[PDB]
C-alpha cells in the first residue's frame, strides 16, 4: 500500500549484495545522527502508525530486536524527548509510551534529515 | 552483468524492512550451516570468481568485515579445508588462499545447499 517493498533475493551473492548495503546504511546513520538501529526502528515505526499513545508491547511485537535493546531504546529516546513514556503502570501487560504531538516534529524532522542522507549516500556508494 | 542487482531504498521504512529481511537470512545461515557471514562472504566471493590461487588481499578489499574477521575467517575456513592457505615467516605476502579443484566443489556444493534454504526462506519470511 505504502512504500517500495523489499524484493527478495535468491542467491549467496546477492545476499551478500544486500547486507553490504544495508550495512553501510545503517553504519552511517549510527555514525551520522549518533543513534542505534533499534532507536532508529522505534523512531520509523512511530512515524509509520502515527498516534498519540503507543502499547510498548506492541512496538515490541513488530520489531525483532528482542525487548532487551528495544527497551533500553525506547529508555534514551524518552529521555531526549522523543515521546514521553514512563513504565510503572502495574497489571495487564508492561509499558506504554506517550508521543506529544509536538514531539513529533523532532521525530518526522530527524527522519527527514535521515530520509535525505540516505539518497545522497545512494548517489554516493553505488558499489 | 550476473545477478539481480539490488534495488535502492529511498525511506526509513524500507531501510527498516530490508535490514529485517537481510537479518533474518543471515541468522538462518548462520544457525544452520553453522558458519559467521564473513566465512560466508569469503565463500561467496570465491565462488563469483573462480580461480585457483587468491590474493588475501584481494578478498579483504573486496570485502567490507575489516582484517581481523576476514583473516579469522580464512583460517576456520581453511582448517575446515576448503581452500589450503598458506601464512608466513616473513615475507609480508600476508597468506595465499589455495583451492585445487576437490575443494573448489566442496565450496560450490555448500552454496548451493545455502541457495536452497534461502528459498525456502523466503516462503516462510514474507513479512
Ligand atoms: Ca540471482
Ligand atoms: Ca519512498
Amino acid at each position: 500500500g505504502s512504500h517500495m517493498a523489499i524484493t527478495k533475493i535468491n542467491d549467496c551473492f546477492e545476499l551478500l549484495s544486500m547486507v553490504t548495503y544495508a550495512d553501510k546504511l545503517k553504519s552511517l546513520i549510527k555514525k551520522e545522527f549518533s543513534i542505534s538501529f533499534e532507536e532508529f526502528a522505534v523512531l520509523t515505526y512511530i512515524s509509520e502508525n502515527k498516534e498519540k499513545e503507543y502499547y510498548l508491547k506492541d512496538i515490541i511485537n513488530h520489531l525483532n530486536y528482542k525487548q532487551p535493546q528495544v527497551v533500553k531504546a525506547v529508555k534514551i529516546l524518552s529521555q531526549e524527548d522523543y515521546f514521553d513514556k514512563k513504565r510503572n503502570e502495574h497489571d495487564e501487560r508492561t509499558v506504554l509510551i506517550l508521543v506529544n504531538a509536538q514531539q513529533r516534529k523532532k521525530i518526522e524532522s530527524l527522519l527527514s534529515r535521515v530520509n535525505k542522507r540516505i539518497t545522497e549516500a545512494n548517489n554516493e556508494i553505488e558499489l
